[PDB]
């Protein structure tokens, strides 16, 4: 597919996954994505800075050919958990020949007092017990920033059949969301215990669990 | 299919659907709004053609171009649509012509395709643990609806209760959508026993409207 352009290409910069910054064990990554990379000029150069200090541990993924006859070059910067949580600024400077001037883009965590999420499990409506599957609701509210991970389990095994809304801005400038775990109605009435797990900066050990059962 | 060639020196087109509530209530007026921005001073003249299922229509209302502070014009055309045409999945095409374009820009919009699915509406009282706080969360779960166009509201004694927030529709595993709406009320107003109603407006409901009540 022919679709050339000229500045040159666009840069997009993405933060780490909430979960990855909140557990020491995980590897949080800031990601600099370059699109609209031409063929006459498909080599890409990356500079990375942490609070204006250059760092060199960036890894560049191999080019991936796009439907519209452009290239997509991605550079991945592993970050220190506490750096990201302490609000350090990450700069991705992109040099390509189609750019007279380097493109600089900067991201950091949302600013301001972290706020503890309140976690409340809600059993199915009596009206839903007619169906063969029921809705186990986890309300998470009062949290800031919006960065959060929600998970579900029973007998310390991950429940797979859940969906979680994105965070929504509340009137107080806090965030809330809802996570819906869908189970066979029998499992509910049989009285199996279900856990809603929430990971967030403003929790002790960055973790809480509210249990739910008949 | 490959996309039509775009250019920066030329204008841009944005085409906006009716509001969900506007198509579901015969008393309201649903509209499709075609907005052209970045119209150059040197080519200010804008031509709109409108098509319903590729059949040109003539009843659209076009407003005088109005200058922005960045020294480009923004031009708007409004097509009133018949409620039953939108809900019967008709395709609304805006065609925009300008000397700064190699060819006219075409944009299309319609209700998302597929068999409508009735929303199930379930009210959930505040958690035991939330009763220690001064304000409590009245929860309205709406699941199994298609398409994602829906309106949700709250009320008590037939008076709108406005201290609520509603999640976007979320794609569910069965290809249907769900959302939650959170109404926030003083714990007092819940404990005295006042009655709160969660209202859902959707295509696949009888008369496009249901209500599920909630109280102590
Ligand atoms: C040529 O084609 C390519 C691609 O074509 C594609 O394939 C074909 C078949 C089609 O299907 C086509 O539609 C496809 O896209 C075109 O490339 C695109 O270029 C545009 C820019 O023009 C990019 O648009 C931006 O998208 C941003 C979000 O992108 C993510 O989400 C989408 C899904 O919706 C994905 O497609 C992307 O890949 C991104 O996905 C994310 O990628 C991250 C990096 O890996 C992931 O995070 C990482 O995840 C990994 C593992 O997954 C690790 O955990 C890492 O730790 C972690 O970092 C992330 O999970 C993943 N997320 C998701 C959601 O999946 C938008 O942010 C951005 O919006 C801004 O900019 C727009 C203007 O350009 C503007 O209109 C918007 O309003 C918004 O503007 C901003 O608004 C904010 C306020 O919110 C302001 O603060 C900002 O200042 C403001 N910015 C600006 C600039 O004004 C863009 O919309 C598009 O993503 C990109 N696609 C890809 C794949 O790269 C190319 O354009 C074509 N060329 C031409 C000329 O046509
Ligand atoms: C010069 O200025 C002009 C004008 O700006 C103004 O003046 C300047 C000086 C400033 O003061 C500025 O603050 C002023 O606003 C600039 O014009 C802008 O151009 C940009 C594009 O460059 C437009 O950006 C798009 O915005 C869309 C959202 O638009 C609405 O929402 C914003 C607020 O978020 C409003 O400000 C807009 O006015 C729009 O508002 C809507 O208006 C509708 C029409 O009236 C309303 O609907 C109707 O409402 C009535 C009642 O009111 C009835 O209900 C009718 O029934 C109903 O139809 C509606 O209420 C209202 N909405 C809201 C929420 O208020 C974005 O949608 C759009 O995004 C798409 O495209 C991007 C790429 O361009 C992409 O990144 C996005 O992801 C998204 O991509 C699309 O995704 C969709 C699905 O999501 C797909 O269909 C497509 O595949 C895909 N498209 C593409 C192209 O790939 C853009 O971000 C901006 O709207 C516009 N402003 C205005 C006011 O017109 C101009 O840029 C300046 N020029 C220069 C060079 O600087």
């Amino acid at each position: 597919c022919p679709a050339p352009e000229l500045g040159g290409p666009s840069v997009f910069l993405f933060p780490p996954k909430p979960k990855d910054t909140l557990m020491i064990s995980r590897t949080p990554e800031v990601t600099c994505v370059v699109v609209d990379v031409s063929h006459e000029c498909p080599e890409v150069k990356f500079n990375w800075y942490v609070d204006g200090v250059e760092v060199h541990n960036a890894k560049t993924k191999p080019r991936e050919e796009q439907y519209n006859s452009t290239y997509r070059v991605v550079s991945v910067l592993t970050v220190l958990h506490q750096d990201w949580l302490n609000g350090k600024e990450y700069k991705c400077k992109v040099s390509n020949c189609a750019l007279p001037a380097p493109i600089e883009k900067t991201i950091s965590k949302a600013k301001g007092q972290p706020r503890e999420p309140q976690v409340y499990t809600l059993p199915p409506s009596r009206d839903e017990l007619t169906k063969n599957q029921v809705s186990l609701t986890c309300l998470v509210k009062g949290f800031y920033p919006s960065d959060i991970a929600v998970e579900w389990e029973s007998n310390g095994q991950p429940e797979n059949n859940y969906k979680t809304t994105p965070p929504v801005l509340d009137s107080d400038g806090s965030f809330f969301l809802y996570s819906k775990l869908t189970v066979d109605k029998s499992r509910w009435q049989q009285g199996n215990v279900f856990s809603c797990s929430v990971m967030h900066e403003a929790l002790h050990n960055h973790y809480t669990q509210k249990s739910l059962s008949l």
